[PDB]
């Protein structure tokens, strides 16, 4: 992705979301849109962003349901225009395979979330993360999400998935993660608040890029 | 699209196609892949390009069949990962609507080809082109293709579709069209041979961009 930087656009109002995204567009080419924006403004916001900014859109939906429901969620998400969707691996292989089947049908991609970046991720997710990553490899997953806040875990995850897999990483900035250290292991970093809550989002994005 | 320039990648061998596309990637972000490459190397080449270069892919398939067959062609094309497909308008509204229905189902886009750029287009297509463009407007089409070789026709087509519609234009270079004149009316130009048959494709792309 452009400058190895993905904007997590979690503002809830369409006007502010469009303003900030347009201001930092020259520094990115990929935007992660999640439920904070979609549940407030509707799924049509995905196609609007894709058209207006010509950026790739990752739907950050943390899909975590049974196979049947996961299939419906992925179908609606790709119908809305998303290029990829993030799915949790903790609910198991069948739930991930359901997402992979819809992505195959629709010519889209699935990103498998292994370990999360927040403190609570240490409680249960961390202990299952290496196995979730290996499950991904077994299922043919080529895109993964891992934590900026724990570079030693990001290193181990990179070890499991290999150098050819694409790995993106949130938790940079607000959560404590460092851009440069994270990029020693991840292909791209996801940044939300450090950019969208800044007084000057473009200057904030430019600063991150210059730091790396 | 980047630099308002779309590469028409009509080389037939995968190695040469990948070489040239990689060499000019910094000047573009959108590649038109058609049957010369797909029929020689397979539909999987679309996903390969999309992944390797991170570019948007327009399938230049000139869809021109009955509704039922058009639906199947569009479904296979979007399943293969194409972001958009070019469809002929001369076979009529039902044939175009079939493509629009699949694009809606799959969160993709249809480009309507109005008038073609080659000499033979004057025989039958030109006389129907204004009506084909109006049909597009009536059907809700927002993306169009018009001829670089006839800027007065491109102007009339732009008049019919409005300023908000996206218009791309082939026939630049080899066929005689001029980049700058074409861009007075079209949003982007499509260039094939002037770039891919050049001794230095990157220098050729750079020259076109500098000329505009
Ligand atoms: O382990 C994970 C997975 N996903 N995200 C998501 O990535 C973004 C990070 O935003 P931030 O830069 O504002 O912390 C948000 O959309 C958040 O839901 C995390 O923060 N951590
Ligand atoms: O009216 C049209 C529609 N499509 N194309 C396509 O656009 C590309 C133009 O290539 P060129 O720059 O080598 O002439 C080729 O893929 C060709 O099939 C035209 O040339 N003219």
């Amino acid at each position: 992705v452009m400058n190895r930087l993905i904007l997590a656009m979690d503002l809830m109002n369409r006007d502010d979301a469009l303003r900030v995204t347009g201001e930092v567009r020259e520094y990115i080419d990929t935007v992660k849109i999640g439920y904070p924006l979609v549940l407030s403004e509707g799924m049509d916001i995905i196609a609007e962003f894709r058209k207006r900014f010509g950026c790739r859109i990752i739907a950050g939906f943390k899909v975590a349901d049974i196979p049947e429901t996961n299939e419906k969620i992925c179908r609606a998400t790709f119908k809305a225009g998303a290029d990829a969707i993030i799915v949790h691996g903790f609910p198991g292989a069948d739930s991930v395979r359901a997402c992979l089947n819809v992505a195959e049908e629709m010519g889209r991609e699935v990103f498998l979330l292994t370990e999360m970046s927040h403190p609570g991720a240490e409680m249960f997710i961390q202990g299952a993360a290496d196995e979730i990553a290996r499950m991904g490899v077994d299922l043919g997953v080529k895109n993964y999400v891992g934590p900026s806040t724990r570079p030693e875990r990001l290193s181990r995850l990179r070890e499991i998935i290999g150098q050819d897999s694409f790995l993106i990483s949130p938790g940079v900035g607000a959560q404590g993660g460092d851009p440069g250290e994270t990029l020693r292991f991840a292909d791209a970093i996801i940044v939300g608040r450090s950019i969208y809550l800044a007084d000057n989002p473009a200057a904030a994005a430019a600063g991150i890029i210059e730091s790396i």
